[PDB]
């Protein structure tokens, strides 16, 4: 993957590029006002250390900071999420703690509220590929980047509140 920040918007200004995880962009730029990805699925984040606001963008161009969602022109960290080929799947529970109905999703929900009754997931379990997890239906909202792994409560995906609104499966267009 590659993707390249530039401080101007319509990709003018100081730029540069990065083609895997960055935990601090900060020594490379000051300011993202566009951003053009060449390759790759990627997470964008406000802070350093993969924190704050995340945003996620495939390969396209955008020419100002409101075509990927931003809250503002600060882009401090990014992830290249790996791409996962084969079957995405993952557990989503009622109650925290792996507690409750457990309801399995191995597709692309766009509204949670309208397949499982549910506005708020308290603990979701990912075994297989990387997803994206909407505060909204129709993918608005906050953005959270699920990796594989357990989350028992909320505050694992970096949510301040529990709810939910759909899921995405991290996937390139091809």
């Amino acid at each position: 993957g590659k993707i390249t920040f530039y401080e101007d918007r319509g990709f003018q200004g100081h730029c540069y590029e990065c083609s895997s995880d960055c935990p601090n962009l900060q020594p490379y730029f000051s300011r993202c006002n566009s951003i053009r990805v060449d390759s790759g699925c990627w997470m964008l984040y406000e802070r350093p250390n993969y924190q704050g606001h995340q945003y996620f963008l495939r390969r396209g161009d955008y020419p100002d900071y409101q075509q990927w969602m931003g809250f503002n022109d600060s882009i401090r960290s990014c992830r290249l999420i790996p791409q996962h080929t084969g079957t995405f799947r993952m557990r989503i529970y009622e109650r925290d703690d792996f507690r409750g109905q457990m309801s399995e999703i191995t597709d692309d929900c766009p509204s949670l509220q309208d397949r499982f009754h549910l506005t708020e997931v308290h603990s979701l379990n990912v075994l297989e590929g990387s997803w994206v997890l909407y505060e909204m239906p129709s993918y608005r909202g906050r953005q959270y980047l699920l990796r594989p792994g357990e989350y028992r409560r909320y505050l694992d995906w970096g949510a301040m509140n529990a709810k939910v609104g759909s899921l995405r499966r991290v996937m390139d267009f091809y």
